[PDB]
């Protein structure tokens, strides 16, 4: 009987050294992300709307002019909401199918369904237009690096659909594509074939994106089993810092700082670490001053810690994969 499962316990990262960090800052553009990943991203797309359809085209295209061996599947179900029966659809991009393990990253891309007012529509610029095109932009960046998966352990992009309540959240009203794609893949034998593993063991750690682009952001570490992991995230930025490889960024500022919350927070994370995947949820607190507002928009997010921020998740997923 396979302890394949507990690997994700004792697995360690592959440090990168100093010519590599700076290879790393160097390789990611926060102007391509801009205009390439981002700006198509920054429309109205609750779900089942017009702009949900487009922003997954969006997803799915930037994701399939890559190189490396991206494999795409949509998984559309229905589900009950206030508004009666409607269709979601989650994005899930996985590098190695069959592989065991996998490293998961993933953010919701509807944004909240709010009826125009005064002519302002709400497209949740931070929430979650920015996570979206920083995972577009760590495929591209690390894309030449990626290829070389074509230690049985790879790397799965989930961009989730229906994270937002349409009303005021509530246990029902809300998570409509993670409550169902955490089911789907507790029901799911993997690798094929297996007798009593599922695609949730397989799950090394779900790294959640969430709320990110403004100013001062600071991420506690919420976990305790995956706070070593949250650490290395720590790690990353101070070394990032000491090389003078971050953009208007200060060790007192720092974003993962040495603080935990105790607390609750709802977001996609919730139906995977209620039935045991081991969660790093990047979500600051407090929330951006703009959330859920009209102001949560373009002009409201801070290019150089989005830039930052790049820069250190593309280490952490770097060092966790041994690339
Ligand atoms: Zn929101």
């Amino acid at each position: 009987a396979s302890a394949w499962p507990e690997e994700k316990n004792y697995h360690q990262p592959a440090i990168l050294n100093s010519s590599a960090l700076r290879q790393i800052a160097e390789g990611t553009s926060i102007s391509e992300m801009w205009q390439n990943d981002l700006q198509p991203l920054l429309i109205e797309r609750y779900p089942g709307s017009p702009g949900s359809y487009a922003a997954r085209q969006h997803i799915m295209q930037r994701i399939q002019r890559l190189q490396a061996d991206w494999v795409l599947e949509i998984d559309t179900f229905l589900s009950q909401t206030p508004y009666g029966y409607r269709s979601f659809s989650n994005i899930i991009s996985t590098l190695n199918p069959t592989a065991k393990r996998h490293l998961v990253l993933a953010c919701h891309y509807d944004s909240k369904y709010f009826s125009h007012w005064n002519n302002r529509v709400f497209v949740g610029a931070t929430d979650s237009a920015v996570p979206c095109a920083m995972m577009l932009e760590l495929a591209r960046a690390l894309d030449k690096k990626l290829l070389s998966l074509k230690p049985d352990l790879s790397l799965q992009l989930i961009f989730f659909d229906g994270e937002e309540a349409f009303l005021h959240w509530s246990p029902q009203d809300s998570l409509y594509g993670s409550r169902h794609l955490a089911a789907k893949m507790a029901s799911t034998p993997h690798p094929p074939g297996a007798r009593g593993t599922s695609q949730l063991h397989g799950m090394d750690l779900l790294v959640l994106l969430d709320l990110i682009g403004a100013p001062n952001p600071t991420f506690p570490n919420f976990f305790p089993n995956s706070a070593r992991w949250f650490e290395r995230l720590q790690a990353i930025e101070h070394e990032l810092h000491e090389l003078g490889l971050l953009k208007d960024h200060s060790l007192e500022g720092r974003y993962f700082q040495n603080y935990s919350y105790g607390g609750v927070i709802q977001d996609d994370h919730i139906p995977f670490l209620r039935r045991g995947v081991p969660v790093l949820h990047l979500i600051p607190s407090p929330f951006p001053e703009v959330w859920h507002t009209m102001d949560d928009n373009e002009e409201n997010l801070d290019e150089s810690t989005i830039d930052n921020l790049n820069k250190i998740l593309q280490v952490f997923v770097l060092e966790y994969l041994h690339l």
